[PDB]
């Protein structure tokens, strides 16, 4: 990726965030080494700035664990910025069963900042983007 830049195609810890909104929001370590982001709620968010896109990606995929359905909507700019997908995260049945869940996105190229917005409780140890 350029320079002062990460990657859209080599995973994202999502506790490797900028700046976030969220009072209670939390990094919890995981088990068998790393960490993930989690204590989150409705209306919480994350965001990464400086990811490079290059000439596109077209999907996103992120490790994620829950005990309830849930959505990750990935988002340009600010929590109000562009939309360009949403992740349907169904229950894995615990948090600390992760599972990689994927979605499609508008075309996004060049290098953009990031925020995930999330609409309830889910821990997220990584996302990722494809062409
Ligand atoms: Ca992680």
């Amino acid at each position: 990726p350029v320079g002062g830049t990460r990657s859209a195609f080599s995973n994202i810890q999502a506790e490797d965030y900028d700046s976030s909104y969220g009072p209670n929001l939390q990094i919890f370590s995981l088990p068998g080494g790393g960490s993930a982001i989690g204590y989150i709620e409705n209306g919480y968010s994350t965001t990464y700035k400086n990811i490079d896109f290059g000439d596109g990606a077209t999907s996103v995929t992120a490790r994620v664990a829950t005990q309830n359905a849930t959505t990750i909507q990935v988002r340009l700019g600010s929590p109000s910025g562009t939309l360009l997908g949403t992740i349907y995260v169904g229950s894995t049945g615990s948090f600390d069963t992760y599972r990689d869940v994927s979605a499609t996105i508008s075309n996004t190229a060049g290098v953009k900042d990031i925020v995930l917005v999330f609409s309830g409780p889910v821990n997220v140890d990584w996302f990722v983007f494809s062409k």
